[PDB]
């Protein structure tokens, strides 16, 4: 509003002090990237991009049709990591449950030799996915920076990226998440491997009613006993505090 961008600057800094986390959220508003948050130095460092690379799996799978979107990927009767996954779901149920094995699969139909080019091709990241097909985006070796996530996601909401326009138009539907006041919040989630604390992620877009879209995304540390939506709250807390929601 009149609202000083010290006071903005000390507001968004203050929701990650609040959880106790260390973490940065990078906003894009047409070419201008601008860095909020409490720790402002990991905008250029590099982390695994753990489940938010389930959109360009997507892209890829979808690409070179390895699936399409109505297609069914059964459960195959093994216990899961969690009963949300024990079920048959579609590519799009399967990115807003995060459901690895879903993702595994559509990687493992991919295949490596083909999942590498496509992934230099688009030049996410530092472009590195070792020899493990199916968790290369979990445990590494690729690795990418916020900055260059919050500029993927300017490309897939602009359908910038080198794929068909049907293609990032069908991964697109499957991202949305939120519905506020007329303006819509596309994005994807990510939690790291490894003991406390972990990477955690939350990259996307919002889509105003007038329809411009504002790039983001957060990436903090998750601390023993956090829950998921702490990365949900912090982000819409920044968007509103900004006003873009
Ligand atoms: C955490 C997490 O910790 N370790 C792995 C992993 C799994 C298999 C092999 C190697 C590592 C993992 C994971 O699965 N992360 C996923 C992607 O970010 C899922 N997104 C989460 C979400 O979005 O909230 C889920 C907590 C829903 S899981």
């Amino acid at each position: 509003m009149h609202i000083s961008s010290q006071q903005h600057e000390k507001a968004i800094k203050s929701y990650f002090d609040e959880a106790q986390t260390q973490g940065v959220i990078i906003i894009k508003e047409g070419k201008n990237l601008s860095t909020y948050g409490n720790a402002l130095a990991r905008a250029n460092k590099e982390y695994v991009p753990a489940s938010t690379f389930d959109m360009l799996n997507a892209l890829i799978g979808l690409e070179n049709h390895k699936a399409t979107t109505n297609e069914i990927f059964k459960w195959d009767g093994k216990k899961r990591t969690y009963p949300m996954w024990e079920k048959d779901m579609t590519l799009g149920e399967a990115m807003a449950l995060s459901a690895v094995p879903v993702y595994q699969e559509l990687a493992r139909r991919t295949g490596l030799e083909l999942m590498q080019k496509e992934v230099k091709r688009v030049n996410f990241g530092n472009t590195n996915i070792g020899t493990q097909v199916d968790n290369f985006w979990l445990v590494g070796p690729l690795k990418i920076t916020p900055v260059q996530e919050v500029n993927f996601a300017d490309d897939l909401a602009h359908n910038r990226l080198p794929f068909k326009l049907e293609t990032q138009e069908e991964v697109k539907k499957m991202l949305l998440i939120k519905e506020v006041n007329g303006s819509k919040i596309y994005a994807k989630s990510g939690w790291g491997m490894g003991v406390t604390p972990q990477v955690g992620w939350l990259t996307g877009w919002v889509e105003q009613a007038n329809g411009k879209k504002i790039p983001f995304s957060l990436n903090l540390e998750m601390k023993e006993g956090m829950s998921g939506s702490i990365r949900n709250e912090i982000t819409y807390k920044s968007l509103e505090n900004l006003g873009i929601i």
